[PDB]
């Protein structure tokens, strides 16, 4: 059961000072997955966006802390659901190999509350990727239910045979907003990928 | 308490099948097939990807067990290579989402193995089980359970619709895909059951 490196897997970085404050840039490590072109490449507030936001004591969009450390990252789209989906990317540098069963744990959260007395009740629904090359070998399409103002381990796991025709191909992992919903923004934090024998 | 919501030909029991591990090659009655990719013509033969209904009994070179519902498995099998697309079958309930109802679909897909004379079964492509209403997939497993040559395993997909679901009225529906991501490129399913709940 050794782990394999992913940069930013808690989205700790950067360091936020006060509670609740958050930027809306890709977060340093990954990228930002966007088939739809929903997210523009400057962003503002109220702008479909994405990025890290400190979730701290006395956070007024949760009933409990990050799951980890200080930070969450988020996914806010602005379109109308049914408009496509986006989210965040990471290539890492481990690749596929055979004879081994892949584990990906990511907390997904469903915030709650107002932002600008604008309500964030609902959900737009999660997927939550493991990839190879660009194929997609196993996914967690929005099973898990998930009320306002709480956090769920989504779990993901995948067999790698000597017969894959993936092998040696670099492992991805992708975080996706599923635009299915309103309030259509959603936290994901605490990436974990182990592997091991069989 | 929990519901069933009916479906045409869940088991994949229609056509009868009389011969050991014989099969039809066309849509399995009551199903539609799901061919977003075009992998699937529209007249099938041994040559060709198809998909239909398979017998699974005793004398069976697939298995290691019999069916694992009555006598007969679905079953999607796709001739192109890897990465070309994705093909399955859909179908279209009475039923319609309802407000502050949890959906249970289970179904159970099938890793065939065995050698049909140089031609090895061993290896799998893949699966996707969908949960829809209207044209859009509320929840979906793809491709989580692994599954050995010549077994099946139960796959489990779960959505909780609350009373703000834009998708709400709208037809429930079900997809059972073969992803084409491996060889040799088909598999099975059965015994498909979708049931509902007070949240
Ligand atoms: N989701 C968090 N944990 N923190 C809030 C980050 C702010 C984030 N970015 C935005 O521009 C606003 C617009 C409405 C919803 N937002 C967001 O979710
Ligand atoms: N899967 C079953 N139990 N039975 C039917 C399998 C038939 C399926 N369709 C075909 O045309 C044959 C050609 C060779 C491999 N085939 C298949 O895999
Ligand atoms: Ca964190
Ligand atoms: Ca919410
Ligand atoms: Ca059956
Ligand atoms: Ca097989």
């Amino acid at each position: 059961v050794v782990s394999i490196p992913i940069n930013n897997a808690g989205f700790e970085d950067p360091f936020i000072e006060v509670v609740d404050d958050y930027t809306v840039d890709t977060p340093p490590g990954w990228t930002t997955y966007n088939p739809n072109n929903l997210v523009p490449e400057k962003r503002t507030t109220w702008t479909s966006n994405n990025g890290v936001g400190y979730v701290g004591p006395g956070t007024q969009f949760y009933n409990q802390l990050a799951p980890e450390g200080r930070n969450i990252g988020y996914i806010y789209l602005a379109q109308k659901p049914g408009s496509g989906v986006a989210g965040f990317e990471q290539i890492l540098d481990a690749t596929l190999e055979p004879d081994t069963k892949y584990t990906l744990k990511v907390d997904v959260g469903n915030f709650g509350g107002e932002f600008q007395k604008i309500s964030l009740a609902g959900f737009p629904g999660y997927r939550v990727e493991l990839l190879a090359g660009d194929t997609v070998l196993a996914a967690d399409h929005n099973n898990l239910y998930i009320k306002d103002g709480e956090f769920k381990t989504s779990t993901v796991t995948f067999t790698a045979t000597p017969d894959n025709p993936y092998l040696d191909q670099k492992l991805g992992i992708r975080l996706i907003n599923l635009l299915q919903g309103t309030f259509s923004g959603l936290d994901f934090d605490n990436v974990r990928l182990t592997v091991e024998p069989a």
